């Protein structure tokens, strides 16, 4: 079950990863392969948590309130945020964020992809 | 996001609908555009809410119960129940329960595929 192909037919990214708001702290419910080979974790250590791991010692805590209020708004938005492997190596993340909807125009969750720039 | 796209690629169903136990009453999440037109609903009138509403004046209350069990049971399961649309006519539905799994075996959702026998 690939939730990227619930994105448009547009889009082509490789690290996606798939939240569900109604569940307490926002938990990634789905994440690509792409996403654990290129941070080094396994199912077992993202499923289920919220994506703020992916951040680390010299992360600007605004821009993570910025990701926040973000998706409290429910609106597609990107943001340039230094994140961190599991091996703690650090990249650039061109972060891009947006909420997927069900027919009716209510959110359904939201889809996240990572972008090292 | 036609979460259809979630089935394996050797199931081809018209009416699906998708369901999320994590939240209240097991409400659907998602209905396809057949699942709607078969049943003369409208989005507004389904989504959100638990598939029960199918049942009707003759349908077996023990039949309801077994799909509440096999539920609980995370497993795949068909039944003969008699469902009922929009409109009050009646038929028979060869309904098909399959859980939906994340890649670590963790349950996501419950599709659910009326058939008319
Ligand atoms: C789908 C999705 C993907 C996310 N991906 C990232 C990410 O790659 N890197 C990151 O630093 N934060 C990411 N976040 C943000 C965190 O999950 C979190 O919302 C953020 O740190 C702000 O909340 P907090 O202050 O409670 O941590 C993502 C959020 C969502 C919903
Ligand atoms: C994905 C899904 C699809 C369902 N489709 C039907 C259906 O087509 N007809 C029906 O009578 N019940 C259907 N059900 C069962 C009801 O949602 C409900 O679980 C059942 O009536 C037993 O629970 P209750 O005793 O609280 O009503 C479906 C359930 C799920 C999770």
């Amino acid at each position: 079950a690939d939730l990227r192909a619930l994105l448009d037919e547009d889009e082509a990214e490789m690290s996606v990863v798939f939240s569900d708001p109604s569940q307490p702290d926002n938990p990634m419910i789905y994440v690509s392969d792409a996403f654990l080979v290129q941070t080094g974790y396994t199912l077992e250590e993202v499923l289920g948590r919220n994506a703020r791991f992916l951040q680390g010692p010299d992360t600007n805590p605004h821009a993570v309130e910025a990701i926040r209020q973000g998706l409290k708004a429910e609106t597609r938005f990107t943001i340039d945020i230094l994140n961190y492997r599991k091996d703690g190596s650090a990249f650039v993340n061109r972060l891009r964020i947006r909420p997927i909807y069900d027919p009716e125009g209510n959110l359904m969750f939201f889809a996240g992809a990572q972008n090292p720039v």
